[PDB]
């Protein structure tokens, strides 16, 4: 059960999240919970750790900038983090709010949430499952989500590769700054697109 | 005259380059020489340093992988350079071959050639002129070269921004590794696209 990792039941958690997140965002988290379970079954990852990390991954999506800045100071995180914003913060810094609220201390689950947006050069299979689940969950409708879904049915690594390449491409298309850890993921995984 | 910086005349240099480079590549270098002069006039850069750096920028385009690897060892350059290829090497490492052949020691000209492909987070106006001249020279015909030309008529910084964003975008589109210094340039300049 989820209470093996956090300080409340799944139902209690959903009630809490429903007050923290807009409906669309909670529906997304439920989609990621389901997609993570499916991916974990396929690729040999603990389904429960995957489901819980999937449900929790966007728990901190709505924290204020000021809240994130307070957390960076309090936990003495990389000071360069203050040069970024919610996109980087909600996973990389938001894990500390999840930990405070829910008594989440499992290192694997925390790491998977931490890097769910940007990835890393080295990712555990759990990390990859969350990173991909987030992108392919049933409620997502962006062009090429179908390609991502097909790839994810066959290869976890290639699915990470596809997502990271499409993300870097779109960030540059839009003219948005690219977090250096995002590039680390990109350069580590892009070769799988030849797979 | 060019002999103020190198060990031969412009005519002698062209004769040498014609044996080192395919016709198309030498024509490109001549295009960059001209474009660099125009940009330097517009943006307050020494026209002669610009023209010479423009002509020379792709001098090392055709060196073998083995030649580049020898230069990396000989000059004890960043050992990470061995993980890359001609795209990174021809400017970043090729400057040493230019220096050996032509007795080029001018630090400003060398730096502008060095970073002409990838840029840097901090670029001199000469660096920017070469970086942009390369992209917009008259022989270039790629989609959106017209946009780059228009921007370059107005703002050197915005032209760097446009080129770097389009390059990162295309590298991710194609699935090619992105050199970390390229990202440094991208993150430093992308804000100018709001200009
Ligand atoms: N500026 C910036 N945004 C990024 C980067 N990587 C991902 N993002 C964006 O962060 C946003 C949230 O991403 P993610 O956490 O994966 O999905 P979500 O929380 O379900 O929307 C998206 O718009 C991504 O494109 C980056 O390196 N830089
Ligand atoms: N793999 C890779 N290629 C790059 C990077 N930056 C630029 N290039 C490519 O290097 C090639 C040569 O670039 P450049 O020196 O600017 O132009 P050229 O020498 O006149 O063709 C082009 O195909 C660029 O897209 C990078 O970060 N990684
Ligand atoms: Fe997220
Ligand atoms: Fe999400
Ligand atoms: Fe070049
Ligand atoms: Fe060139
Ligand atoms: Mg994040
Ligand atoms: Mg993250
Ligand atoms: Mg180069
Ligand atoms: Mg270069």
């Amino acid at each position: 059960s989820y209470q093996d990792y956090i300080n409340c039941s799944r139902e209690a958690l959903l009630e809490k999240m429903a007050e923290l997140l807009p409906e669309k965002r909670l529906t997304h988290c439920l989609g990621v919970e389901r997609a993570a379970m499916e991916l974990a079954q396929r690729f040999g990852v603990d389904v429960e750790k995957a489901s819980l990390a999937g449900l929790l991954h966007d728990y901190a999506k709505k924290l204020s900038d000021q809240e994130f800045l307070v957390l960076i100071d309090r936990y003495q995180l990389d000071p360069d983090l203050k040069n970024w914003g919610n996109n980087v913060w909600h996973g990389m810094v938001g894990i500390y709010k999840i930990q405070e609220d829910l008594d989440l201390h499992d290192s694997e689950i925390l790491r998977a949430i931490e890097i769910h947006t940007v990835g890393a050069g080295q990712m555990t299979d759990l990390d990859k499952v969350i990173y991909v689940a987030d992108y392919i969950e049933h409620n997502r409708a962006f062009p090429g989500v179908d390609v991502a879904r097909e790839i994810a049915s066959l290869s976890l690594n290639k699915a990470v590769a596809y997502e990271t390449a499409r993300t870097v491409e779109y960030l540059a298309h839009q003219g948005f700054p690219i977090y250096p850890q995002t590039l680390e993921t990109y350069n580590a995984f892009v070769h799988y697109l030849k797979e």
